[PDB]
């Protein structure tokens, strides 16, 4: 099965329900993390594969951890406020299996973290989920928006509990500690967009920078 | 015996392709299976045509939902895609083109690829033939579109062999004919030979 993992909290609700709509033809099940909500809202009655679950606390966006998966599935995990291609899952599933000549996962979203050293500042280049990106490279932190792995690799809930706040560094670590891999795959500019309603009188905008 | 018979999967939003598409083979087939995934009942609109044995699964197989249906060994097959209109001498040209290369025990497409590997510092070089080019001479190719080729039914894959290959049929089903020794020719054809379905057209 391929499963997606997302959560939100109440003012995020028009950016999730066109999220969840762009991955819903495309996956087999989406596990919604509920954060402060009171209850399930009607909005998103529309979707056979969605499950929600408003969750005990408040886990912000270590939410999308919370659920547990089947030995074999593919899990996606996403963002609120993404829109995903209509051929996301098809041409990520492919970079995955093409790329599992090693233990690895596969996401848009990458950086390489590089150390300071004899005087050299600490530096970060990020591939950010909106960039292209011409061929693949490996990178040593992933963005939790828009990583695919099979539920063997994810890391549970007890693992990510408290990373609210550094939640890549603290999945990354994770990877890193199981010496996993890391692919950033290639991909045209703007395969992603991202959904707003912005500070200008909440205009909607289907591609936000 | 020897028979033509056609492999299809649907689903309910291609419902109006569907029906288009079927219409492209019925003439010049003499079975049409057809997987419909994630139907409840069998609709309507599909009961005109003599030949079609609608089924509706025992689990959503998507793009793997062809592979359901045992054939006979000597059956010629024809695996499709609902979205395509088969022009009306298909079946005709790509047996012929069939019986030619299968001096060399082959299978034939339209949609097909040669991906190159890395190599030696060389970069990976991927050429697709897509469904609707033309190509001018046949060619041997490494993997093949299942919506656009014909071949003996002891050549097609088994549904064991062929499920969890969902969104990534083609390689799976590729890697079979690599593993059994079948070549994979990617045949000639004129420009927009097959064309992908419309809607609110009128064109035919």
């Amino acid at each position: 099965m391929i499963v997606a993992n997302m959560s939100s909290y109440p003012p995020r609700k028009k950016e999730l329900v066109h999220s969840i709509q762009s991955l819903h033809a495309q996956v087999d099940k989406i596990n919604l993390c509920l954060n402060e909500f009171e209850e399930i809202p009607e909005e998103l009655d529309g979707f056979s594969k969605l499950n929600p679950v408003i969750p005990d606390k408040d886990y912000k966006d270590v939410g999308k951890f919370i659920f547990p998966c089947a030995k074999n599935d593919m899990i996606v995990l996403t963002d609120d406020d993404i829109i995903y291609p209509p051929d996301y899952v098809e041409k990520m599933l492919n970079f995955y299996n093409s790329f599992a000549i090693f233990n690895c996962i596969v996401g848009i979203h990458g950086c390489i973290y590089i150390d300071a050293f004899d005087g050299d500042q600490s530096k970060r280049k990020v591939f950010s989920f909106t960039q292209g990106l011409l061929r693949p490279r490996v990178v040593n932190q992933l963005g939790t928006g828009t990583v695919f792995l099979k539920a063997d690799q994810l890391p549970s809930l007890k693992y990510m509990d408290g990373s609210q706040r550094f939640v890549d560094v603290r999945f990354s670590r994770y990877m890193l500690e199981n010496e996993i891999g890391m692919i950033c795959v290639p991909r045209e500019k703007n395969w992603l967009r991202e959904v707003s309603s912005g500070s200008m009188e909440g205009l909607w905008n289907t591609f936000t920078k």
